[PDB]
């Protein structure tokens, strides 16, 4: 259908525009769709873009409004005092403000559907809420509506929620348009999605993006595909990957780099209310925090991630056990058998399960996939699925058998409940991945694994050396391989922190010289330098000119291939804020070749200082543009949990940054 009203180029300068005469007598029936293309690059704290209200004395609570906050939150109110209805639906982090310094045209579609009693909001091609109610309130069936307003809501004759921005186009339809019709509405998005709800991963949520540019020119990305809301482990999380062969313009359908199958891959709408939002999948194994590097010698791509056994995450991992037993000077994965109070088993050469109390092999072996065999026969467990049908989270058997894995809850043989690091490789640049192998312990038999720093590993330019940064209590622990990742050693670097989340990323400033930038607890990003390809590390220094919160945020970092202002350049990606994860910036630093000091010269605002920006990935694309894949929301805030399609990708040129 065509609209019943269509108008455009409305400037909202803290003064509402009355469109009652044009719209009110066109509204008919109980279903409506609002389509609005608008900009707001300097919004007020709380502002209404569109209102239908009863403006008369005594009816201040009879109105419909589409509103936004300077946080990027979008929502609606639908209120009628006589009916005793006060609906408020919203989602944080739904909007763009500016891109390349230009105000972004957001495309909003609100569907009010009387037949299905459902209100659905889309912004920029993304469904941000869909709410069904028992008692439906048609937006123009509000008692005594007599005003249609842009840039405010008229309540008792006064302008409430005054807006600053512009509405370039607005249309209203006397129909609830289908999800299919919605998908045909043209968009003006400044971003793309690589991973998204409903894709091959079937995860509704994503966190912890990475990006890495391969020698062939392919750009590879990995991510946590998070099933149980956006929660860290314990949960169900797999590691997914996607690549682009055209400088980031298009991306492949994701595949898994690391996955467990003890729980179903389910696309679930995780509850966001204050009673249930902390619901967490509690019996699934998971992967979390991935990192990528490419090896020049073998040509292999290598991906590491943390591995968590069923029900385990950082919060409850055994901090005094590596999960391995030391023997002769070798490390072997420990196992506990069904019924034993003790871990009386180890996994030896060729995956042979060996009894430590009897010093005697068993008829059990562990295959490459960490699956349990008895005399060559594959053992199985029944898979779980999750639901909130009952009114709370339930995890229950679903009738399907999957291979029995030592990382599962239901396994006959179970690993130590602590964190591990695993590695997988690809021989075809991300088209398929090998089965992962656990890395050995590096800090002794009685120390839990270090935690992988998400993002990129570092391939040194003048050699075959590969380095993945990791962190633990009191240090960064660099993992170093000179043989294509077949064997690893550690290089420990003390930091003045107990128990920091010291997520670190590295750049090679020049041959043999590595600077590592890392998250701290001081509100400042720190760094340290190695001049012997990672063997030894300097004291810690701090960057002035960028602020982080007390708890900090991952920082991504690259060494740019081209000179800027005649100098070698490093680019950092981080929120710049001491309040929350917002105010995303790329900060361009020029290197002083006298002393390798860095002058942070340009700060590029990714979007508004008040709009969300958390973990991020940056890479120089083969054409010397910059690709950024980032969490466009506050991933710390307990108000912005479980948002879909907030990890987004943009393309920038250096001239945009300067
Ligand atoms: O110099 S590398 O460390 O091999 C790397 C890629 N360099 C090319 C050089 C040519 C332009 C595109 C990027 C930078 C890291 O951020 C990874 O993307 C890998």
């Amino acid at each position: 259908i065509s609209p019943i009203f269509q108008g455009g180029s409305y400037q909202l300068n803290n003064k509402s525009i009355d469109i009652s005469s044009l719209l009110l007598d066109k509204l008919s029936g109980e279903s409506q769709t609002v389509v609005m293309k608008f900009k707001a690059d300097k919004p007020n704290s709380l502002q209404a873009l569109f209102g239908l209200s009863n403006s008369k004395a005594g009816f201040k609570n009879n109105y419909f409004s589409i509103f936004m906050r300077d946080s990027g939150e979008i929502g609606v109110e639908i209120r009628d005092a006589q009916k005793g209805i006060n609906y408020l639906f919203s989602r944080p982090a739904s909007l763009w403000g500016k891109h390349k310094g230009q105000a972004v045209e957001n495309t909003l579609v609100f569907v009010s559907d009387s037949k299905d009693k459902t209100y659905t909001m889309y912004v920029n091609g993304i469904e941000v809420f869909s709410e069904t109610v028992d008692t439906f309130l048609p937006i123009s069936n509000i008692n005594g509506i007599d005003k249609a307003t842009l840039g405010a809501v008229n309540r008792e004759g006064k302008e409430h929620y005054l807006a600053k921005g512009s509405i370039d186009e607005i249309s209203l339809f006397n129909k609830a348009i289908s999800d299919q019709e919605v998908s045909t509405i043209p968009l003006s998005n400044p971003f793309q999605l690589i991973f998204q709800s409903g894709d091959s991963t079937q995860a509704n949520y994503f966190r912890i993006p990475t990006l890495y540019t391969l020698s062939s020119g392919r750009v590879l990305s990995s991510i946590d595909a998070r099933y149980g809301g956006t929660h860290d482990s314990k949960s169900k999380i797999n590691i997914a990957t996607s690549y682009s062969d055209d400088n980031g313009k298009t991306w492949s359908e994701p595949i898994f780099a690391m996955k467990f199958n003890d729980y179903e891959e389910q696309l679930v709408y995780w509850p966001r209310d204050n009673k249930l939002k902390n619901s967490q999948i509690s019996g699934s194994a998971s992967f979390i925090d991935s990192s990528i590097v490419e090896d020049k010698k073998s040509g292999k791509t290598i991906l590491l991630a943390d591995v968590m056994p069923a029900g385990i995450g950082n919060n409850n991992a055994n901090k005094a056990d590596s999960g391995f037993k030391e023997i002769n000077g070798h490390y072997y994965l420990k196992l506990k058998k069904n019924g034993d109070n003790d871990f009386r088993y180890t996994v030896r050469e060729n995956g042979v399960v060996y009894n430590e109390t009897t010093n005697k092999p068993t008829n059990y072996t562990i295959n490459d996939k960490y699956e349990v065999l008895e005399g060559g026969k594959s053992l199985t467990v029944e898979q779980y699925s999750v639901d909130f049908d009952s009114g709370s989270l339930r995890e229950r058997h679903n009738g399907k058998q999957v291979p029995m894995n030592v990382f599962y809850k239901d396994s006959l043989f179970k690993v130590t409940p602590t964190n591990y690091i695993a590695m997988t490789t690809s021989q075809n640049r991300g088209e398929s991945w090998e089965q992962f192998k656990l890395l050995p312990p590096f800090l002794g038999e009685k120390h839990n694994g270090t935690y992988l720093c998400p993002g990129q590993g570092l391939a040194l330019k003048s050699s075959n050396r590969l380095i993945f940064a990791t962190y633990t209590s009191g240090e960064l622990t660099y993992l170093i391989s000179d043989d294509s990742g077949q064997t690893w050693k550690k290089s420990s670097a003390s930091i003045p922190f107990k128990n920091a989340t010291a997520e670190a990323q590295m750049v090679e400033l020049r041959d043999g010289v590595i600077r590592t930038f890392f998250r701290t607890t001081t509100g400042k990003i720190a760094y340290m330098t190695s001049r012997d390809s990672g063997e030894t590390w300097s004291k810690v220094s701090y960057i002035d000119g960028i602020q982080q919160t007390s708890y900090g945020t991952q920082v991504s970092a690259i060494k740019y291939s081209q000179l800027i202002d005649g100098k070698e350049a490093v680019i950092l990606s981080t929120p710049n804020s001491r309040s929350g994860r917002k105010g995303g910036q790329l900060v361009v630093g020029l290197v002083n070749k006298e002393d390798d000091s860095i002058d942070w010269k340009y700060h590029y605002g990714i979007d508004l200082p008040s709009y969300g920006y958390a973990y991020s990935a940056i890479t120089e694309l083969p054409n010397h543009h910059i690709g950024v894949l980032f969490e466009k929301y506050d991933s710390w805030s307990r108000n912005e949990l479980h948002l879909s399609n907030v990890v987004q990708y943009i393309d920038l040129e250096i001239n945009d940054l300067t």
